[PDB]
């Protein structure tokens, strides 16, 4: 009969200085961190891949 | 006595298919051609140049 031991979850933290547990969750509620204005892409590739 | 000719101005083109002989009119009228989103900066520099 050994023992276990249990260590709880960090935590991550996200914009507004908002701590939640799951990336999904808290992208969701609060966002990023930092602050861009856009992203603009290039594509190589066929046409096809273009579409 | 010498002849002299005249020749017209050549007219430039801008959004919406709009003609007009100054840039900075057909600028502030109309607008440009493409549509970007906006522009993400690096500044390179000393601090006092940074503000």
């Amino acid at each position: 009969m050994k023992e276990l031991i249990y260590i709880e979850e960090p935590k991550i933290l996200f914009a507004h200085g908002q701590k939640c547990t799951d990336a999904r969750d808290g992208l969701a509620l609060f966002g990023p961190l930092n602050n861009l204005y856009g992203i603009k892409s290039g594509v190589i590739g066929t046409k096809q891949g273009l579409k």
